[PDB]
């Protein structure tokens, strides 16, 4: 709250880094402060996961989050950073309505980009089916209708369920409906990458998550194959959970914390990033005048 | 699963055992599912781990709605009873009474109130309030919130001495404290000297790189305490490890030499108990 940008100058900001020469690696951030640490790092862009915030609350990638949920989480990463932020809305949380409500919190909490996927949800009474392209499109019109300074990233699992062309199709029909980026979900090969790439007139977004389907490509091959940005989602959540892990394990069996003094992050370090500094200067200068 | 007052008389219960009682500091839910892994029966939710977590710094400018929030996601993740620092009762004797009321409606077993007085005038610093003003609010919370187990905090130590301090506890116990937070105390006569003429159980601040050495559980035990802290010692390991695998990522440009500082899926998956989501789920589309 010391001295910042707006939506619309957040979502510029975001496409002129997809627009960018360079990749745009995009880490994905549960909390505030690890927005902070990725702000620190150097990265411009910031990214926001369902799966992360779910784990991050305690609970399964099911969609039981609301979209008013995510939206606060998302207001967290901006507030606190001024960075373009990247939220996955999974299919919107519900119909056209709610995917216009949806895009409107998102707007509201100043969120640079969000993503929508095609995937057909809630299941019926732990499998990927899809919605029907016109869907998807109409969920698409309705983000630009009601929030067109709203960046869009679309996904498709067409890939997997349908096939390679199949999908093509479905990004192709996405990107006439007014989206900016498509998110290929499942992508085999380079081969893959290059003819999609090559195909559809949008930028490619890469899931570069650990443990799944893709193989660990650097930002500097996924560059060199078709895409223009790439996101690491979950990882940030991956690194805290096995490390909360090792010093409860160390505290409960040892009785102390003593070992893992070198795995923390120092007083110093915590009063830098969360700018203390910046309050105190803030209160002291009214106080002074 | 359980009540607030089941929750409450289990933290009243394992602080009346003989072993000393060992409460991690979580200041999300998936650190208060893995202390309840690694064993722990009980969770703190610290405000400057809260706080910083939420990037905000500690000064008092969280709502005591959005810590009675974290504080019940943790409750709802874990069950367990958890400890709750709500700074000075955030407001005077009738924000107390509501910030007691709301603990008690998120499942809270206990809370922690301070002798710190806010805000700071327009002038780092420390101050207090009087006796009579936190005993008021002691006195609230057992008259709004009796199924509230609650821990006062001193910062007279620091700034008024031990004299003031114990006679400050003493007054806390007397308002309805079932349990006192001395901070700070100088040395281990200092220790001794506080708990033989406090009656009440202590509580120990175990946080790391301040004034206090690295005791182990057992030995807080020799020296009187009931119950020991580890406030923000989560939100520290989880930045550092943010630090590493960011500036890994950017400098590499692939995560790949991290892989061994993950949690796998399947840890995860088992750890958000996944499984019994799913066995719900054909729980009810096989029972018809």
């Amino acid at each position: 709250v010391v001295n910042q940008s707006t939506q619309e100058e957040l979502a510029n900001r975001f496409r002129a880094l997809v627009e960018a020469n360079e990749i745009l690696q995009i880490p994905g951030a549960h909390d505030a402060m690890a927005a902070l640490v990725a702000r620190n790092t150097g990265f411009l862009a910031l990214y926001l996961s369902g799966a992360a915030y779910t784990a991050s609350k305690g609970l399964p990638d099911l969609g039981i989050v609301t979209s008013t949920e995510v939206a606060e989480r998302a207001r967290d990463l901006v507030r606190a950073t001024d960075l373009p932020v990247l939220v996955d809305i999974d299919t919107g949380f519900g119909g056209v309505l709610n995917v216009a409500r949806t895009a409107v919190e998102m707007v509201e909490a100043k969120v640079a980009a969000v993503q929508i996927e095609d995937q057909q949800l809630p299941k019926k009474c732990n499998g990927k089916k899809l919605v029907t392209t016109e869907e998807l499109v109409q969920k698409i019109k309705a983000i630009k209708e009601v929030a067109p300074s709203l960046y869009i990233v679309a996904r498709t699992d067409a890939r997997g369920v349908e096939g390679l062309d199949e999908a093509i199709e479905r990004a192709n029909a996405y990107v006439k409906a007014g989206a900016d980026a498509i998110f290929p979900e499942a992508l085999q090969s380079e081969e893959e990458f290059r003819l999609f790439n090559s195909k559809v007139n949008a930028p490619l977004l890469a899931n570069m998550t650990e443990f799944g389907k893709t193989p660990y490509y650097s930002a500097e091959e996924f560059a060199n194959m078709g895409f223009q940005m790439v996101i690491y989602p979950v990882t940030s959540l991956r690194v805290a959970a096995k490390a909360y892990e090792n010093v409860f394990t160390l505290i409960k069996e040892t009785g102390s914390q003593k070992d893992a003094l070198s795995n923390m992050q120092t007083r110093s370090e915590l009063y830098e990033t969360i700018s203390y500094h910046d309050f105190e200067e803030l209160d002291t200068g009214i106080a002074k005048t």
